[PDB]
């Protein structure tokens, strides 16, 4: 509860570069895939993987300042963001946030 | 009522035009996984994917209760011409062809 005009501006940020860090990351995964494809196994395996992460990332990247804490610390626990990145906000929710990378 | 020698031919013409759109999905996925540039294109690989996968898991079954109508469909579909089923009966020929029609 209770997000500054600030508080609003560096979240987006944050948001946005996990975001596209993680985004990068996968667009490398297919490319470097297309090496490997010798059986049809290997494109249900493809198949089965954008399966995994599509749904992963539509839930994941919630834009709602409600539950926009569990984002945050999720996004910390999967090396996509540090708590150096999220400076600017308060201090509970760096703290809080922190404690709820490692649970 | 399938011969001895109609089974044979039968999963010579299946596995060929399996191979013929197995072998170009491999390209068709090949080709594109590599010119993905934003997200969209790989949710647009994901859907591409996933109606393959259920299309051809149900496109061949072999089985030769329903395998008069699966071979149709593949001529239909341009992975496989009547020429290369020639070694069937004259009588399915001319089914499988009527079928190829609808």
């Amino acid at each position: 509860v209770s997000w500054s005009d600030l508080e609003q501006e560096v979240a987006q940020a944050a948001f946005q570069k996990a975001y596209e860090r993680e985004i990068n990351a996968l667009i490398q995964d297919v490319r470097d895939n297309a090496v490997q494809i010798s059986e049809l196994e290997d494109i249900w395996r493809l198949h089965n993987f954008l399966s995994a992460k599509r749904h992963e990332i539509d839930g994941k990247y919630d834009y709602n300042y409600s539950v926009l804490v569990f984002v945050f610390a999720t996004l910390i626990k999967q090396g996509w963001l540090h708590l150096d990145e999220l400076k600017g906000l308060d201090q509970d929710k760096l703290t809080k946030i922190g404690s709820l990378s490692r649970m």
